[PDB]
């Protein structure tokens, strides 16, 4: 019933009892594990709502109190009459923090309790979405001293289309498909880049052109808004000892801000609820810059370092990947922008596992996403068994709206 | 596509569907409520059905399915189990089965080599002394003076009410771990327990960081007996670095032959409790796990100090730079000594080819993502971007609880 969870570096054992509170099935069966896949009525809404109100009142130590009983009554009265209901701002706040807490793929969960929640449920136009988005960015960025934040737009409603941000992140770089099928800029964004142009954006021709936002209010065509350049904090990349590196013209933006995920609380769904923390450096250094279907710079750097490229066993890839990561950390530290390296992040994550063992008897965790993409077994999370499962409130992936 | 898992490669965009998982006859540890994919360790009725299935497998593989010889073999297996409670494999069935157990092993990145396995049949073995002889022969053949050859030696199967053949060591070649005065370990902390066992059965211990352990070999219903391997049989590689001249001065070394000895090989419900097998190393196992794991030789900090790195802060990436150079030293040194080794890039490229071969041959390939992705430079290798489906096929290698 309750799985045994062993750390292989230390010999210690815990039992995860939290996984019994999971009420949604994941992709695995006893026949086959699918853990490595990235994407494998009123009475039901009513029990999800009840369960969530139960979680909220218990979080403020007021289970069973008058306020608790009466709030369950309001929920039932609203659902019975209308087929839906609405959260109080205090509940939205709690539910957002909890969705972060519950997110198995996030290594930054030590911070879960410290989240600025902007309530944007009074948004009625793409124009007003844009203003709220600009304020989020400004607040979150904070001149380099990054602060976690989420802005929550109006929930899904049975009668109509969703509020949606077409971009997968608030800040991403354009990818321009070229005459010969090569790409200038970020290959991951060729499509969204092509949508912006078709909606009348004038494109740059750089490797690092910040995309405009395509914002959609219900049942409307999306609308194009250019972010004012001074709101978008960026970090030029240079290397502590390798002088030519700065001349690569490389850079990355300060604010990692995910804008394509659906936030589910109490059975209510928030299709537009962008959120942001700060980067762990290996995502820029290793994945964005070195993935072969991304900026793919490993080979260029290796040659700059005069390494022997002809053979895999000179470990030229590993060597360049390391320097690129070092350059990311150095450059962020120099521009005084918050960032965490994979060693510090994974150590904080182990502390989080321990806090959650005590607080709730387990912590859902996706080993393949937690373990960084370089130096896996050099971090303590490599040696740590993890149980993965879905708790609610939750963040969920949603496919591109086009 | 159909009702079978969709499997995507995020680097290339390509898609396949795993249909082989349909053939899985054994439950793993995951359920719809929770994934346990990351845990290391999670009778006449039964035997005959497992045997029938394996015999069907063997006959498919020789293209004689439904034939007279197929039906006759099935009838011979039922009759054997009918009067003895067990049955015995033909020589060629054993060879097929041992290859298929390797092919089926989800944690092995070396499976491109699966069809090329020397299978030594040692089902006649009747003493610990004879196991020692067979093992020495395996080591000589497999090592082949540095030009390593995949091989497995299969000792007699488990029998009704008679003790097992067991190799107590987890590998044929491992270094001792000596528990010290101050609670620190000299040698390999992984082997502290087996070392104390060898001392208790009469071994005179050394006191180095790299003393080869003797073998503790158990024949049916006997205490294990101790056998020291002649040192000329155990090929080792002293470690040096191509540009950092002081690295050789560290006196680090590793052995050439990775030879696992505590796994159970299961074939058609028959259980081979002693069946040690060997390949060649993927370098990151020595360079990263054996030498840098905090709970193993743990040398990262010493090497970073020699490299003059800032070990007082995580953001210098001193761990990452040191691990890269140790991995490089391992590759260079093996290449110098002319001992077969494969780097994590070449291994993972070759496993991607294997996945494509098996997609065509069998419609999928059971694979354990957490084990296949290497412990340094994960996303620099193609396997990081490849979804994998994990399930248990038989014939299989199963982990065995230590006999002590
Ligand atoms: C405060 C600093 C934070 C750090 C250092 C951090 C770290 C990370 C990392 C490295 C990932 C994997 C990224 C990838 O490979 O795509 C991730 C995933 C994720 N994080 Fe965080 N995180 C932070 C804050 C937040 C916040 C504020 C939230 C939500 C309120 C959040 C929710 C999530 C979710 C839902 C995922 C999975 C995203 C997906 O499926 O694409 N994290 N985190
Ligand atoms: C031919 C060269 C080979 C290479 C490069 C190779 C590579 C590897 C590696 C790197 C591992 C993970 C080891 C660990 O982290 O503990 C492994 C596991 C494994 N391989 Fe291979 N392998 C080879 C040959 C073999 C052979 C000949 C067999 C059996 C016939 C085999 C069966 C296995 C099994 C059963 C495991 C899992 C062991 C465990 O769970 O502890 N492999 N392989
Ligand atoms: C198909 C698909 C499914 C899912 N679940 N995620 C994705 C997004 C895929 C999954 N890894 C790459 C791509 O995301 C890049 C964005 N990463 C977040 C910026 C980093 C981040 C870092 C620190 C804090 C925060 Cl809040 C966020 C795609
Ligand atoms: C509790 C436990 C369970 C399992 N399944 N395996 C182990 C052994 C644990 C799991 N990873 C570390 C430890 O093995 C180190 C030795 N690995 C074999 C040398 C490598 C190898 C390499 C190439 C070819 C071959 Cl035939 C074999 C322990
Ligand atoms: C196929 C595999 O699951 C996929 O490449 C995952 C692996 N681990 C990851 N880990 C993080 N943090 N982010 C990712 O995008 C991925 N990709
Ligand atoms: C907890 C985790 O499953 C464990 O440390 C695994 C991860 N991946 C591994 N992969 C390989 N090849 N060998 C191992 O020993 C491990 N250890
Ligand atoms: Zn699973």
């Amino acid at each position: 019933k309750f799985p045994r969870v062993k750390n292989w570096e230390l010999g210690s054992i815990t039992y995860d009892t939290l996984c019994a509170q999971s009420q949604q099935d994941g992709p695995c069966t006893p026949r086959r594990c699918l853990g490595s896949l990235v994407l494998p009525p009123a009475e039901q809404l009513l029990s999800q709502a009840r369960d969530f109100i139960n979680q909220y009142y218990s979080s403020i130590k007021r289970s069973g109190s008058q306020a608790h009983e009466e709030r369950l009554q309001e929920v039932e009265a609203e659902v019975a009459s209308t087929g839906t209901y609405h959260l109080r701002e205090s509940e939205l706040v709690f539910g957002a923090k909890q969705a972060w807490r519950n997110a198995p793929r996030c290594v930054g969960r030590i911070q879960w309790g410290k989240l600025q929640v902007f309530d944007a449920r009074d948004c009625s136009s793409a124009q007003e979405m844009f203003t709220y988005i600009c304020n989020h960015i400004k607040y979150a960025t904070n001149r380099g001293n990054l602060r976690s934040a989420i802005t929550v737009f109006p929930q899904r409603a049975p009668g109509r289309g969703d509020f949606r941000i077409w971009n997968s992140q608030l800040v991403r770089y354009a990818g321009y498909r070229q005459q010969d099928g090569s790409v200038r800029g970020d290959p991951a964004n060729v499509e969204i880049t092509e949508l912006c142009i078709q909606h009348g954006w004038t494109p740059g021709n750089g490797r690092f052109d910040v995309l405009p936002l395509l914002l959609q209010a219900p049942d409307e065509a999306p609308e194009l808004f250019v972010l004012p350049p001074e709101l978008v904090l960026e970090v030029p990349l240079e290397h502590p000892t390798l002088e030519w590196f700065a001349a690569l013209g490389l850079r990355w933006y300060a604010l990692p801000a995910v804008s394509n995920m659906l936030l589910e609380i109490g059975g209510l769904e928030f299709s537009a609820a962008p959120f942001s923390g700060w980067y762990m450096s290996t995502e820029i250094g290793t994945r964005n810059l070195c993935d072969p279907h991304r900026y793919n710079i490993l080979e260029d750097v290796a040659v700059c370092m005069d390494l022997d490229t002809r053979t895999t066993s000179s470990l030229w890839k590993d060597k360049a990947a390391v320097e690129i990561n070092l350059a990311v950390l150095h450059s962020f530290q120099l521009a005084k922008v918050t960032i965490v390296d994979h060693h510090a992040a994974t150590v904080s994550f182990m502390k989080h596992l321990d806090n959650e063992q005590k607080a709730r008897g387990g912590c859902p965790a996706d080993w393949a996403w937690i373990v960084p993409p370089i130096s896996g077994s050099l971090t303590p999370v490599f040696h740590q068994e993890m149980v993965n499962y879905i708790l609610s409130p939750a963040f969920r992936y949603q496919p591109d709206p086009w």
